[PDB]
């Protein structure tokens, strides 16, 4: 029957003769098996899978850097450094031309907060080379099985993703993007990363061997791109064989540009609402500042989506012909009362308040740090779900201030006559780390001093007893947030000067960066020199 | 506007939900011309068991005036559970949408699907994959 | 079929006193029970016509109140503050209580509070420790009182930081003796500065409070954005106060002249 | 062979053709296989399972009627109301069997400590309908897998609790008792309780089935009864679907009647000592009180049983001609020295101590709380193996007293000068909960006040910090245990008022209940007017 | 004395289904053969130890053997 037709099919679909041999034996050895036998079902499915996966099929594929250069420009805004870097990479892969005949595939990672376009570029490249794009995501995958699969024997047996992807793509040479590269839970039963190496070692991969199939399969052609939010969660073996591109977020201007060129028209068009609605640029700036909080734009698309969709509903009811076009005042109508309306800080300096920034893979945030000096016995209380390493920095900061009673404007006997409370809202979300060493020191002096502190400035650094600010991480991520926030007057450890080169250059003269090498200078810059409140006694 | 009427008619309360459906639909019509544009979202009506997720299906169907039929995925084990096991030589038929597909005569109807979250996965014979084929306009 | 029916408030009473879930499913059953207890009533005995249920008649239909009204004690008290909480099932109205007793600044927080909530009591105590004169507190209560903050019931476990302001209100009326109004219910987070942060689960709390029968509320500005989720009909009878700062709350709540002698 | 032959019979039993055909298929495969080879043998085992599971081999369902009422009356003493409720439940069942819908009934659970004869009530209802009877005890099951069972040719799989029971039962319509429903762990691997809903909602009840079986079993035909010692650990998805009948325990005078009418001559017949041995009515009592601290009769059954055993051994060593009867005097011969002062904890004004109640699914317990005021720095120690919430209850109770020194005339200077120790023996048993607030308010207040506290009253309430006294759990269970212990006064929060209407009159008749909404009332009621010990200091 | 130590599967207790010589009857029958007679005391040592992992659960078998009804 259709199995006889299947015999004809297997041949038509080109594949190595060993595969023919194995497959034909399977076919023959099946007939006998009486149909409906669970074994029968399983054997048949294997046959079917074997036939559907792209063995020899080809796809017209091209590589002009310049043509591709144009495309990337065609489908993305800015990212000049990031764009150029890609071609600089891509280029060398051109020399290999297969044919190096060694040293191919030092593969890519795209790193940055989510919503920064990483996958979109992937999608852009693979059309740029007029070849197929597929998304395999590796988020929190706990097992090897997922990649190299479980043997055909066991119940609910299925080939790994890698095979799954290849059937579905329909050809032997697509761009494949493995994102959530670093969201792999690891080796809790066994290492699954390994199987990846099997995937991405050029020598190794030519005969990639899934387990559900019993045929080595070849992934030699495939192009691989990876995505991640940080590199601290990749095993080193993968990590040593990657070239790193960082796409670390956009700024309100960069976002506003992106929105009108790409995000706003898609959503109008997507909505079927083309030509009946539009937003002012002024409006959009309202959407960035007051409805979203993130480094990369995957909030703006979501909100600009809400508007476009609302519009359709409205019009059919409905109340326009031609454009209703929108501006700021017209936003809460579509989108609801603003989320982040302040009014901040106010920046009119306050007593025992200092502005610190913080970051994580999903982005950098701007968080305030508050201290209260109250009369009491010298008990210190540290709330805000502070981790322990942060609590030690309170101590270091507090202890530095303790020794230098005179130099700064401190009461000389707080240590046994006041109690400090150091708080860092919000209450729920955990916070840790020592990069906000100085910033607790500035807050504490204000409290004790009674001297207000500047709240235009937002600052970062670590502190020791000696009083030396020390280098710290996440400089670009944090400073973006300052910029987005509407802060334009940073503070930084000297030894973190270097990290400024990685910043996109435009912002740099949009930011005033004081490099401090010791603590004293932070305070001086931040503390007004006449106190407001009466001292605590 | 017409479909706006029903929901008020059949379901009480739920302004927000009532709206959010409405926008899905509205945007539906506009896009209808849909070339090359319609790869439109499919709807989920997430809710804790015991607050009439299904009715809102029927409120629409009446509204859209096309037939209504429902089928329950959760506790589903077979790919051939979603298409005939085979023509002849298993004890066999075509189900589970297909037969039920001809329960209501028309080509244009509405099906609603529920407890897709709950359907059997590893136990055997994935249909969870089958569905993607099942819904995608592409094939 | 035509044998029996329920007064609509009587339904109101089944929901409230016999249901505590998000779902209908509790309801159907209860509604289920009534009907088939009609039959034993009708198998026990026959009646001609329609027997019509009012709230009071419900308890005989397998009823007892096995949940009970959150209806509140409106008259003001000293060392208490209304509060709003939220569970996946629904929104609860909880009350907070504080004690002013002779002591040495020891602070106890009981009622199975969680670490985050506890911290909310420390932030709020510390903020009041700075502004004593400003709220009419003793200049140095901190040195000569021990203080205890309780949220009954004891069995049920609690957490979250949206309570700060309620605790602060409670705490203030503890040391000052000025009674704290209990028309009003408060959900708000507090910074050590006395700023009122936004909070979560706003729909459920106010509903919980509305059904309680209090129509006066406090809430952050930041949370105003989320008053578009409550149905209007609820909103018609809601006296919301929006606050950017905690001092705005105490002035609004604490009655003008104290009622009880100081600690001694 | 007849192993072929067995094949032939397998048509006999009566699958729907669907199941029959499926069966035939697997049987063929079986033949194919090495036969005998490992998979072949497991195939045989499935085949056997599959075939011998009960398919439409029902037995005549006797009807409900008054009669079922009377089968109850002989098999148990008392339970006036419970029986009615059982009966009333069944009346409705008929109409549902009048078939307005096929079925929409609620399953039921019987809740009471161990020994109250839940497990046998159902036994004697099955008898009412002539239906076979089978018990499944569900506690303690980690895994949803036991109820559902495993894969068919996994290879390693057994079907599970329902199939075995059913298959065993051998009929289509047996009664089944799901014992200790409330003890299912619901951990990972997965949650069994969910699995039940299929079992117990008709909707799936009629279709779905064990994972080892590959075919629906109509469990609509079965009749289900449930058993639990407490309602709080039964999943609300499960709880919502049931109708509850509550069996709390027995007072001593009831316990005598169960004992003489039912448990004494049951064991006597079993021992084979019928009419050669007998026990005095006041001899049973000594058995009840001196030899058993428990809320149900399993402990009585066990010791009355001990008399027959010793009764039988003795005879064979000897003789009456003759007839032997035993009164209080002649019991410790049979059992031993008693090991219970039956009544009482000494019910006299004691300084620093109060009488509290507590409970478990196991039963209720009287419990005495002790406080010592000893001069001090202001330290609280909370011995007695008190879980956290109980300690916190002691604090909140202490605070209210701290506020109101003037009112209850405690010493104003205590908290610097006085260390309070709160203890709740026995010390080796974990105790916990807020319903003892007032009891510690009383106990502590007596300790500083120096006024004895009445101990003819037992009490339970939670003391909110204002002083309010808050409604409370397990009312019936704590009140019963207080009858048995010989305390006949109870302090109880007002808001607990409703739960009294569900007290057996028997208990209700013997008690005085004070309802308090505030905690002055307690201290006013319990505390004697003038102290009996010089104050703690100065 | 029958010894139920780590008795794993109903192969004993309940006999091997007789499709080869290698297969043999459950221990009980081995027991009843050795003692001449039908009424010998039998003691099943270590009843707690046996567990049911792979081939049915012995305990079920044991119930049948010890159930006066069946
Ligand atoms: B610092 O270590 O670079 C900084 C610590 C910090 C100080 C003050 C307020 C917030 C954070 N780190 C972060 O911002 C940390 C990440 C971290 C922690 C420890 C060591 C290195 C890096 N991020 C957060 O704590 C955070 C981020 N976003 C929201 C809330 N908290
Ligand atoms: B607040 O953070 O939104 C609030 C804290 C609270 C309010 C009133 C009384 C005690 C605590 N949180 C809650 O409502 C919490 C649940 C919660 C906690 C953290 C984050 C989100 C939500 N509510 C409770 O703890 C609780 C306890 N018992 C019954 C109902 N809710
Ligand atoms: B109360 O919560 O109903 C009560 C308080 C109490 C008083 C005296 C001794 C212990 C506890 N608790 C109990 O009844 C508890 C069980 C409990 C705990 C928390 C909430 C509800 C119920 N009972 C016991 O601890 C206990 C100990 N030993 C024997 C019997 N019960
Ligand atoms: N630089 C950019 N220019 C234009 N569009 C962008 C840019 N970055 C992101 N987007 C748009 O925002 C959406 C989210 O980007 P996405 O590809 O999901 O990024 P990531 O994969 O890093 O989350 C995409 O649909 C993309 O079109
Ligand atoms: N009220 C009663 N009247 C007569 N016999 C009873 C009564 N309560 C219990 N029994 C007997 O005592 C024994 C213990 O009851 P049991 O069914 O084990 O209780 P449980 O349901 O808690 O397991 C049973 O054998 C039963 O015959």
């Amino acid at each position: 029957s259709d199995l006889e037709a299947l015999r004809k099919k297997i041949e038509e679909v080109g594949m190595p003769e060993a595969v023919k041999t194995k497959a034909l034996k399977e076919l023959d050895r099946l007939e006998r098996m009486q149909q409906g036998s669970p074994e029968a079902t399983v054997a048949r499915t294997y046959l079917d899978w074997l036939t559907e996966v792209p063995w020899s099929k080809a796809d017209p594929e091209v590589l002009d850097i310049n043509h591709t250069r144009q495309v990337l420009d065609e489908d993305h805004y800015g990212l000049k450094d990031v764009k150029e870097r890609i071609l600089e990479y891509l280029a060398v892969r051109q020399l290999t031309q297969g044919l190096d005949v060694r040293n191919k595939a030092p593969i890519l990672v795209l790193v940055g907060p989510p919503g920064v376009g990483k996958t979109s570029l992937g999608r852009s490249i693979a059309r740029s080379m007029n070849r197929k794009f597929h998304r395999i995501s590796l988020g929190g995958v706990r097992d090897e099985a997922e990649i190299r699969g479980h043997r055909r024997t066991y119940i609910g047996a299925m080939p790994g993703k890698l095979i799954h992807a290849m059937k579905q793509v329909g050809v032997i040479n697509p761009v494949i993007l493995l994102d959530q590269i670093d969201k792999m839970s690891s080796d809790w039963r066994g290492d699954p990363a390994s199987a990846m190496l099997e995937v991405l070692d050029p020598e190794q991969n030519n005969t990639f061997t899934d387990h559900y199939l019993d045929v080595p399969y070849d992934l030699s052609k495939v192009f691989f791109i990876t995505t991640a939010n940080t590199l601290q969660t990749i095993p080193r073996p993968l990590l040593d064989r990657m070239e790193v591109i960082e796409i670390p977020g956009y700024t309100n201007m960069e976002k506003q540009a992106i929105a009108r060129q790409y995000l706003w028209p898609k959503q109008v068009r997507e909505s079927g609402m083309e030509g009946r609605i539009e937003v002012t640029d002024a409006a959009i700036l309202r959407v960035i500042s007051e409805y979203t909080r993130e480094a990369g734009v995957r909030g703006l698309e979501r909100e600009l989506g809400k508007i476009a969709r609302k519009g359709a509903k409205f019009w059919l009811e409905g109340a326009w012909e031609g454009l209703r076009t929108i501006d700021a005042s017209d936003i809460p109508t579509y989108l609801g009362i603003p989320r982040y309306r302040p009014d901040k800080a106010e920046t009119e300096p306050q007593v025992g308040t200092a502005q610190g920034l913080a970051w994580t893979p999903v982005g950098g945030t701007l968080l305030t740090i508050e201290v209260a000096a109250v009369p009491g016995s010298g008990k210190l209380s540290l709330t805000g779900q502070l981790g322990e390493v942060m609590k030690e920095s309170a101590q270091a900061a507090l202890t530095y201030l303790r020794a230098h009673t005179q130099d700064y404007g401190l009461p000389e006997d707080f240590y046994n006559k006041v109690d400090l409370h150091v708080h860092v809202p919000d209450g729920a979300t955990p916070k840790d780390g020592p990069s906000a060493g100085i910033t607790m020191a500035t807050a504490i002096a204000s409290a004790l001093s009674r001297r207000p502190a500047r709240m235009d400035i937002a600052m970062t650094g670590e502190v020791s007893l000696r009083g030396k600010v020390m280098p710290i991480g996440g400089v670009k991520e944090k400073l973006l947030a300052a910029h987005q926030a509407g802060i334009h007057k940073i503070v930084l450890p000297k030894d973190n000067e270097a990290q400024l080169e990685e910043l996109p250059k435009e912002v740099l003269e949009g930011l005033e960066i004081k490099l401090v090498e010791d603590v004293g200078e932070v305070l001086e810059y931040l503390l007004l020199p006449e106190p407001t409140m009466p001292p605590v006694v």
